[PDB]
């Protein structure tokens, strides 16, 4: 009666969800964006680029990190429920390894 | 100009690390090919130090 998930599950205590950034997927996205920003700001890389393009890249990275996507929230706290609902009635039961 | 200097530095950095196999080929395989070709040849090799 146990199904495994690559990502962790934190159930939701509300029935009217809305955007928030506290979860592993959003953290991963933000850290990737921050690492790209630090790579751009590297002293061996910034002089190779023009002044305006650095600002454009910084703004694009900031907008990408602050985008409003509910997919991380869904994957955290609604996808496991649907998977556990579908799994029992299925022509091939889940076959999993740790 | 500042933008031209930045472009020159960017081009130099882009061309410093261009991924071409020719130097490794010259180091590692070209001598083998030359040594294979050398024995049978219409004019044998003639070299000075």
């Amino acid at each position: 009666e146990v199904l495994l998930l690559p990502i962790d599950h934190q159930p939701a205590n509300v029935t009217t969800p809305t955007l928030d950034f506290t979860n592993e997927l959003t953290n991963w996205r933000a850290r990737v964006c921050e690492l790209m920003k630090n790579l751009v700001d590297n002293q061996r890389y910034q002089p190779g680029w023009t002044q305006s393009l650095v600002s454009s890249m910084r703004g694009t990275l900031g907008k990408l990190k602050l985008i409003k996507s509910m997919t991380p929230m869904y994957l955290q706290q609604l996808a496991p429920v649907e998977l556990a609902v579908i799994a029992p009635m299925l022509p091939f039961p889940p076959f999993q390894v740790p």
